[PDB]
């Protein structure tokens, strides 16, 4: 039944990512609970918004809930006669039907790989989280000849289904490594900022491959009239038409990601604000450091492998650097902050008619938290300082560092540089939120320039592997600094 | 004074039981404040039942508590009419004052080993607890000269002390490692579950060494009738009938044990679930586990050594064994718990007489527990999977694996074959819940048959090692996986 | 500009303290937050117990904060009404006034050795905090024929930076080492009792160097008259007339300093009883333990990377000595008080009308503060025993340790002997509170005995090296029991 699939890309793609959501079911409830989260978020703050009236739950017998909900019918109409909140309903309905539309594709689409995994492999469903994926493509290329899915080529090889996984993947990282995107600027107060976001990623994927008109023609060739060097000048046009209708559509729809962008990140991230106040101050591989560490012919999970390795280093290196004016700051914080706690905690001890004060309660909870904010930029009074020991033991894990950062790795150089590949939590979730807003911006004024060099890289860079297609060349280029398998 | 004590076994027991628990003093104050939390378990419990009233109390001027609590007299005479309670009561009252007759008794034996240690060891009580088991061992052999306590063999030695104390753990071992004693057995829903708590093993050693018509005559020395083969049916059938009268008394005293289980857990474990709500998902050494990984005379702070030299590892090891959907189902609810918990807060702080109202303050109290317990069976987004090189630096401290565990270290067949040897707290705590209603059950049904093998394993396991007694043989058997010193 | 400052001491003493508070601005705006704690502090405390009146936020429409305030005319009046509040004002004044008026010349004072890094030196004052001490000092050296400071002698030398730096802390390191101050004591209860405060540092440091008429004539040339052996008495007499006035001074100022001690710890150290009860069971390395592992020629930094390498071997091995009383109370305290927690919490969360009852919250509180300090006396069920491969790793960070220490680490003589070089973060603020009382008390009858070998000290262990002046002899004595570079 899978002879000549035709589309192997795509299959491969799910084959793989069927073993990475590990099991059928699980996937099924991952995308299930996915749908709730949207729903849920939607409803509730349509809820919150019309519902619940704050008059008499704000106190001007015990007041109960079910006394501030109001009663459907006039909720309801109430939500009728808003109208800028039933357009913003109408838009979320039909992108979640669109969504489900989706889902109940790929359902049918994710059992035929089900039932490959099952039958042409003799992997049981229970056996796939303790399994890996060599095991799966050594079985996938040790039974290419039963299951019959790729015979016109001579065989089927490891090489093969990678360049068949990560055709695309290659090209971003090439061009994201060839400097031929707009992600870097110059902002007067902070100098240097990399900013790549995945609203940015999703938005150059689908300008240059995804969709009918892009570079690619099917999925594995892309069109002829790219080969050439006699178009030059009309391809670069039609790409800069392109790149400008797709940065005014994202313009178009940027109240809405805006605020779905605010309601999520208030939604997911607010509880932290209690719960772990601290865990804001971590760190995480930012999006352009994943980009920049990575090989060509590299799985996700084998990316991830070495980011996770390579993690406890670059925390205890970004941690070896101290800020003298912070760390005065947070001090002297925390110092005010708890004097005042203190003798607000001594006075509800010695008598607790003080808490029904007007703001003593919230005065003491915004107090706790800020003391135990800034109680988190003190660093540990005892902590050993041996930065030249910790990039050896990083570079070993992430293979790839500039030239100018083994001879010199206490230098207030290598800190900024390095803070660009690990970035701050709060400032990952901030430029998020600005992504709705300057993401059109870089897709007119800052790619639309461009859009001639890259039509130049994509005929000069583009290697005819036979049995699979065109792909990114890997030797042609091999300037980024270290190298390492 | 310490001439032909005549009571070897115990008298070794407890000179190494005053070394363990550190100080004469120590342990005198341990038991005292043993009696004291059983004696406050009982009163508090009763206290809560009879005399505090709960209707001024949950207000159905300012209310105070001794307004609740009902005059003594009244009290008493609400405890008196009782009956259901007044009956637990006498018979708690005198299990507490058979347990204070048996702490008295004990005073006095305990502190004729501290004669025994201040004068024939000069070892001062204020030395104990920065001395070793090795040391005090090598006094007492080497003093045996001058105290005289056994002359009758030619002399003492570090097997024979070894011998004295382990004689009954020696044979527990040899038992629970030939599977001659029913722990296993086959669940619909779970499939093997190995069962094994303190009262089953309390009850195993109840009915074969101790009391006075056990297999042992005095106590180094099992009657001879059980040294020959012509009454093995007799034997047997004297065993069925002693084991089914056990097993009948444990089910009579099957509802004091059951509520006094429930009131201590209760007392014990629920200020967890707000100090530290993920303790409960850590593991420890199953009683099974104990008597599975440990060696032929070896005491119980030299197997405690090892078993804590790897814990580390065997955590790590059970931590890199992700249950895909518990943690789907962990991040989806704590995402819906918080995000409900920050739109209550929220309100709460910008205004907080919303928490007058009636159940905002324990649905919040209760999303804050639910979102921190489900937080943690989230694993760290960053951590290293090495299942292969973690047995090598277990089994290099347990000593013992099944020869099937070195080869395949990642299937989900090792996992689940190690986490009975390395169980959840709430498992062990489930199954001490369940241990007084399915004790007698394993004492009827599953020990009684096995009845007839057991005596043939004391008939043909028993070595008479001159000047100790009877004790179990140790290269007899050797079928333990691995093996090691 | 500078040429000839005729001051090298306190121009090195500046030119470093500049580098290790990192950069002007940095030491500016620290110095500028001291003074503002220091009036807050006295402001606030003088508002609480004035203003406020307690009687009406106590409780005997809602209540808010500015109904309490009373108006600032009557405050005021009621503040100069006092007297014996208002003496303490004028006190504290004065005392601001003074650390003010030595704030404004240092700024200048310190603006010149700005100047002297940045001209001199090519140092911006943005690279000074990713520079070393070692190449600042190479660069002073380098470039000391430009700047021109110091042609009087041949050359420069990093050890006459050493030596200019360092002189008077070499001087007490040898006395401390030599046993010639009086800070051991015999306590019944304790016994064996090591005080040494900062109040005590500063009082000799205030005796012996700096001053008047001190032992050192300008500031590095101790006067003649102490360098010849005929007028012993003669000095010995008014070295004990001199301690005596200052230990009467410290007695009259007894008051003082004990309030200011006792509000500066209880604003800066209550806050920590809720966010991090266990925090004051840590360990520090004490002042007398400074002093002790404490090279000659040694910078404060160049200490303190030896004290935090050497600092989490130090915490494991004095978590190695278990305290068996200790460990049975805080065990038993627990179970009870969250036995108690726990059913208030169940009634709690059953009803929550219960809230309102006099004494329930404090309650609650107090008995979670109690069970979360005496959880932090159980040590961890699983943790490794290796008391003798701990001294090996902690020797070779703080290079000295008698020579009875070695052969016998699990000893209750050795855990006693270290305690006094690692001691309690309590007992550090315990002996810190009792120092305004207990500094004069040893200030009169303990050091004015010994003034006489003092004076013999200073004598004979005084070396006149060329280009420097007078500083202490290291060779002579050698009698500190390690050694190590």
């Amino acid at each position: 039944p899978w002879h000549h699939i035709e589309n192997l890309d795509l299959f491969f793609s799910r084959v793989y990512n069927l073993h990475q959501k590990n099991g059928f079911t699980c996937m099924l409830i991952g995308e299930i609970f996915e749908l709730m989260q949207f729903l849920f978020v939607v409803a509730f703050t349509t809820f919150l918004v019309s519902c619940v009236d704050y008059d008499i739950l704000f106190a001007n017998v015990k007041v109960t809930l079910p006394d501030a909900f109001l009663p459907a019918q006039v909720c309801s109409a109430r939500i009728q006669e808003n109208g800028s909140l039933i357009t913003i309903l109408v838009i979320a309905g039909v992108f979640w039907i669109h969504r489900l539309i989706k889902f109940i594709y790929n359902i049918c689409c994710y059992w035929e790989i089900h039932s490959f995994y099952l039958h042409a492999l003799r992997i049981p469903m229970s056996a796939l989280p303790y399994c890996t994926w060599q095991e799966v493509q050594a079985r996938i290329v040790q039974t290419q000849k039963e299951h019959q899915i790729c015979i016109h080529k001579r065989e089927l090889t490891e090489l093969d289904i990678y360049h068949r996984i990560l055709r695309f993947q290659n090209y971003m990282v090439a061009l994201v490594n060839k400097s031929l995107l707009p992600l870097r600027f110059r902002l007067p107060g902070l100098g240097e900022a990399v900013f790549f976001t995945r609203g940015l990623k999703y938005n150059f994927e689908l300008i240059l491959f995804w969709g009918p008109g892009s570079l690619f023609l099917n999925e594995w060739s892309l069109k002829a009239e790219y080969k050439r060097g006699g178009q030059r000048l009309e391809l670069a046009q039609r790409l800069s038409n392109r790149i400008l209708w797709i940065g005014i559509a994202n313009f178009l729809l940027c109240p809405l990601i805006l605020i779905w962008q605010i309601l999520y990140a208030f939604f997911s991230y607010a509880e932290v604000l209690k719960r772990e106040p601290g865990a804001l101050g971590a760190r995480c591989w930012s999006l352009y450091g994943r980009c920049y560490l990575r090989h060509f012919n590299e799985l996700e999970h084998e990316l991830q492998s070495r980011l996770n390795r390579g993690y406890k280093p670059a925390s205890k290196y970004m941690n070896c650097f101290l800020s003298p004016l912070l760390t005065l700051l947070a001090k002297n914080g925390a110092f005010f902050a708890g004097s005042i706690l203190a003798v607000l905690i001594a006075l509800t001890i010695y008598d607790e008619d003080v808490l029904a004060v007007e703001h003593v309660l919230t005065t003491v909870t915004l107090l706790g938290v800020t003391v135990t904010v800034c109680r988190s930029f003190i660093p540990d009074q005892h902590m050993v300082f041996c930065p030249e020991q910790l990039l050896r033991v990083i570079l070993a894990h992430i293979h790839y560092m500039p030239d100018h950062w083994q001879g010199n790795a206490h230098r207030s150089q290598t800190r900024d540089e390095f803070a660009q590949l690990f970035q701050y939590k709060a400032v990952f979730i901030l430029e998020e939120l600005l992504s709705p807003i300057v993401t059109p911006l870089i897709l007119i004024f800052c790619l639309r320039p461009r859009a001639l060099e890259i039509i130049d890289f994509f005929r000069n860079f583009t290697v005819e592997v036979v049995g699979v297609g065109d792909t990114c060349s890997f030797a042609q280029m091999d300037v980024r600094q270290h190298g390492h398998p």
